[PDB]
Order: structure tokens, then sequence, then C-alpha cells
């Protein structure tokens, strides 16, 4: 089997991407944030505290003839941005782009933190990291990809995120028309539960490539590119007037600037992030200070190849017995 679904930016900045997902019988379609940095499929629901729902579409398990309470199971998750959610668990039928999994754990939110409430466009998350990170207790549950894998034509999914435009998540096949050149594959460590890999270096604009190992994660659920402070300083030093602002929470730059590109290495291959992809717009409405899309990872504990980086590539998440990642230009 295969599946193919379009993923759409939630706003004009590509702050996140939503993909429609069918849950239950008859189908209830929710727009979920596909997140290769986490491993829970959770949704706003009829059980979510009413004051914490503000415009999201909810899953109502009592209206699904295939929903079953997973007795005794609870979940609770906290994300790197400080947001969180928790609740109980159903199993139900879940389909993405024509690919159907029966018995998928659908984690129903009883509580969500303010940033979820305040974002009316995201109805939940669909985790695509390794199932060892799934938070369901006392019986850990498998991700949608893990459940689908054996049925797929090939044990892979691909992320093809657009810049200010829709893109595609495919399951079970590699669309050879969706990228240019060849796909360069690189080793993955699953020891932290992430799609963790080592970039071979970077360049800023037309500058020379610096060969240096940068361990980080391919994370579709993180907006920006978070890299070591040395790398980030080298980037922003090429932008007149750019500075790190403790009050804003990162590097800002004059909105009048033209940003240089940023290149990252995948083995001997190179992925070029155009400068425009690094512009996240005014820090507040009407400001002439703009927020940068490359930020320091120094306070995180891990480097994160988020959407800013991934949207410059066609990315293969290869879930073979020994997982690997593939990157192609497009």
């Amino acid at each position: 089997s295969t599946g193919s679904a379009t993923t759409t930016p939630i706003d004009s900045l590509d702050d996140a991407y939503i993909t429609p997902v069918q849950i239950g019988t008859p189908a209830q379609t929710l727009n979920l944030d596909f997140d290769t940095g986490s491993s829970d499929l959770w949704v706003f629901s009829s059980e979510t505290t009413a004051s914490e729902v503000d415009g999201q579409t909810i899953y109502t398990p009592s209206k699904s003839t295939t929903a079953k309470l997973l007795s005794g199971a609870t979940w609770s998750i906290s994300y790197g941005d400080g947001s969180s959610s928790s609740g109980d668990v159903y199993t139900d039928t879940v389909s993405v782009g024509g690919l159907t999994v029966t018995g998928q754990a659908v984690e129903s939110a009883k509580k969500v933190s303010s940033s979820f409430t305040e974002d009316s466009t995201i109805d939940g998350l669909l985790g695509l990291a390794f199932s060892t990170l799934n938070t369901v207790s006392p019986t850990q549950q498998k991700t949608f990809f893990d459940n689908a894998k054996a049925s797929l034509d090939s044990p892979v999914f691909t992320a093809d995120l657009g810049y200010h435009a829709p893109g595609t998540y495919n399951f079970g096949f590699i669309d050879t028309t969706a990228y240019t050149g060849s796909i360069t594959y690189t080793a993955v460590s699953t020891k932290q539960g992430f799609w963790e890999w080592t970039s071979t270096g970077y360049a800023v604009g037309s500058g020379t490539f610096k060969s240096t190992s940068i361990d980080g994660i391919a994370d579709t659920g993180t907006t920006l590119l978070y890299l070591p402070a040395t790398v980030v300083s080298a980037y922003w030093a090429q932008v007149s007037g750019a500075k790190s602002s403790s009050s804003v929470g990162g590097y800002v730059f004059p909105c009048s600037a033209t940003l240089p590109s940023f290149t990252f290495g995948v083995g001997s291959a190179r992925i070029v992030i155009p400068g425009d992809y690094i512009d996240f717009g005014p820090i507040s409405t009407g400001s002439s200070s703009c927020f940068g899309g490359i930020q320091s990872s120094a306070g995180i504990g891990i480097n994160i190849f988020g959407d800013v980086a991934l949207k410059a590539a066609f990315v293969v998440f290869n879930g073979a017995t020994t997982p690997t990642l593939g990157f192609a230009s497009k």
C-alpha cells in the first residue's frame, strides 16, 4: 500500500504545516501537524476542557463506530517549545492520503496548553519519530508509520515541504519526479528516539564550505533551524545590523536586509536554503526588526534541522531495519 497527502502552511510565514487525517467511522477529518520529532498522535476532542478549545476541529469518539477506549491508558507530553497536552486513549481507524491503519492509538486531549488553544489551525499532532518516544502509559503505543510499515510497498515516508506553498507527505514510495539529481542517504542514530544524523558542514552565502560534523535531528514539527552558536554567529555576521536580542529571544535583523543563503552538507552533497526562507518577518506587527530563521541551539541540548532546512529538500525517512535519511535538492 501507499498514501499521499498534501501538507499546507498554517500561515504566511510557514510557522507549521497541517495535513488532513481521517479518524473513525464515519470519517472525522482533522488537520494535524505531522511531527518527525515526536511519537504521539493526539487530537483535540470532545473530552478537551471546553475553555481550552478555540476554533479547532474536535474528534468525538462516541460518534465513531470503530472507536474503542484503550482501558487505563493515559498520555502526557511536553514539547521543546514549552507547550504540553495530556489525556486518555482510544484505538480507531486512521487514514492518511488513502493509507489506512486499523487499531491506531488516537490520544484524546483532556488538557492542552495555551499555545495549542491559541492556534485554531492545528487540531493535533501526528508523531513520526520512533515509537520508543511514545508517552502512552502503562502500555506504550506505536506511531502511525510503525503500524503501517509492514503493509507499505517500501518502509519509507517522505517529506516535501513547500516554501510559502503546499507540499506533500508520501508513505510507502519515493516519487522520483519530486526532486532533482540524486538522493544522498546518511546514517541515523535512533538512540534518542529521533531521526538523528550528522551533517558534514555548512556554508554562508557564496562563502567557502566549512567541513565540520553537526549532529542534529530532522524535525518537521520545529519551525526553525537551530544550530551551534558558532555556526549561527557566522551566518548573522553576514547581515548588516543583525544581532542577538535577549529580549526578543534570538537573532533579529533589519527587515530591509537581503539575507544570504545557507548551505548544509549531507555526505558529499549540499542542500541550499535560499535567504528568503530565513526571513520570519517583523517581531511584532509593524516593526522593522525581523526575526531570523536560523537560531542558536545552545539552550536546547540538540541541533534541530526544522522546517527552514527541510523545506529546501526532498527528505526520505527510511524505516528499514537499519533506518537512514535521504536528502535531495528539488
